[PDB]
DNA sequence: CCGACGTCGCATCAGC
DNA sequence: GCTGATGCGA
DNA sequence: GTCGG
């Protein structure tokens, strides 16, 4: 990439200001610029020059600057330093430890990974998964072994009902070589906008995902998203596949185009779409576009028979998956 | 200057 | 138990 | 931290 010590410089400070800061929009804003300049076709020469740029401000300018001129960033030199920033953002870095509970755990004597296997006791549920997996969760899929994974979960869901329909969402649907997790959206008939005429359309699935091996762990599970966890079946004297994550989504099949725009992603191009939608006078969601009123209260969805239709609503160029990894 | 910043599911906890 | 924040997550 | 009214 042109510019990626630029971008990685933005993403830890992103980071810092979610995990250490407990400042969500100025994650967001450092994340937006990051994102904004990993875009840009050009090598960038200076902070002015990347100034241009929508969500880069003064201040990244002038951190951009620093960073052109030395190579590093005094303010994350520093950073990186604090034993207590360090802390915290080591324990955020397991799944369903957040900053609070990062936070809480460094003021209870809890910050090492030694720590967290010598107390299990004090972690929650989907804490515990989190540490129990806590390589396997930082290793990237291959999309060779997220092909694998989808013609599992695609099997297994038509054995459940041939009338589920279960979309591999996500970076993989955004065609990626190489995804973070494996986001599944499901849908059934007998769930829709106007009525639910059948229980358990996501339990049955997990059931038959478990069943077969394939879900291993859950880390929450309602009537409409699982979180948690899934493995390939190795071979005979195989090294074990790393364990994945694994998120399903079941969406009320009428509002499936709404559904897989929102879990195709990525997450900063729907904060960028959904932003600019509200501009626009409209709110989107992952069931519908509904437009604002004077007053600011949404009105009625409006009709969508593609993906397509709600980029035309707002005025958008229609953007293939492939070109929404923000 | 300064209010807004995307939107929502599940787990957990506090107050009644 | 319910309801409404809050945390953490997609 | 940045943007737009
Ligand atoms: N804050 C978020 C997070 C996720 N999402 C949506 C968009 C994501 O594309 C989708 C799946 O979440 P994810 O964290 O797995 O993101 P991916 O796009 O799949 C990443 F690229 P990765 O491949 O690492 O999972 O949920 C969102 O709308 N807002
Ligand atoms: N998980 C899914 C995927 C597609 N569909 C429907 C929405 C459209 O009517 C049609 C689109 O087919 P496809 O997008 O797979 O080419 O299938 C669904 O109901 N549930
Ligand atoms: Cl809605
Ligand atoms: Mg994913
Ligand atoms: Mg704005
Ligand atoms: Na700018
Ligand atoms: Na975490
Ligand atoms: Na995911």
């Amino acid at each position: 990439t042109l510019n990626g010590g630029i971008t990685d410089m933005l993403t830890e400070l992103a980071n810092f200001e979610k995990n250490v800061s407990q400042a969500i929009h100025k994650y967001n804003a450092y994340r937006k610029a990051a994102s904004v300049i990993a875009k840009y076709p050009h090598k960038i020469k200076s902070g002015a020059e990347a100034k241009k740029l929508p969500g880069v401000g003064t201040k990244i300018a002038e951190k951009i600057d620093e960073f052109l001129a030395t190579g590093k960033l005094r303010k994350l030199e520093k950073i990186r330093q604090d034993d207590t920033s360090s802390s915290i953002n080591f324990l955020t870095r397991v799944s369903g430890i957040g900053p609070s509970a990062a936070r809480k755990f460094v003021d209870e004597g809890i910050k090492t990974l030694e720590d967290l296997r010598k107390n299990e006791d004090k972690l929650n549920h989907h804490q515990r998964i989190g540490l129990k997996y806590f390589g396997d969760f930082e290793k990237r899929i291959p999309r060779e072994e997220m092909l694998q994974m989808q013609d599992i979960v695609l099997n297994e869901v038509k054995k459940v009902d041939s009338e589920y329909i279960a979309t591999v969402c996500g970076s993989f649907r955004r065609g990626a070589e190489s995804s973070g997790d494996m986001d599944v959206l499901l849908t059934h008939p007998s769930f829709t906008s106007e009525s639910t005429k059948q229980p358990k359309l996501l339990h049955q699935v997990v059931e038959q995902l478990q069943k077969v091996h394939f879900i291993t762990d859950t880390l929450s599970k309602g009537e409409t998203k699982f979180m948690g966890v899934c493995q390939l079946p190795s071979k005979n004297d195989e090294k074990e596949y790393p364990h994945r994550r694994i998120d399903i989504r079941l969406i009320p099949k009428d509002q499936y185009y709404c559904g897989v725009l929102y879990f195709t992603g990525s997450d900063i191009f729907n904060k960028n779409m959904r932003a600019h939608a509200l501009e626009k006078g409209f709110t989107i969601n992952e069931y519908t576009i509904r437009p604002l009123g004077v007053t600011g209260v949404a009105g009625e969805p409006l009709p969508v028979d593609s993906e397509k239709d709600i980029f035309d609503y707002i005025q958008w160029k229609y953007r293939e998956p492939k070109d929404r990894s923000e």
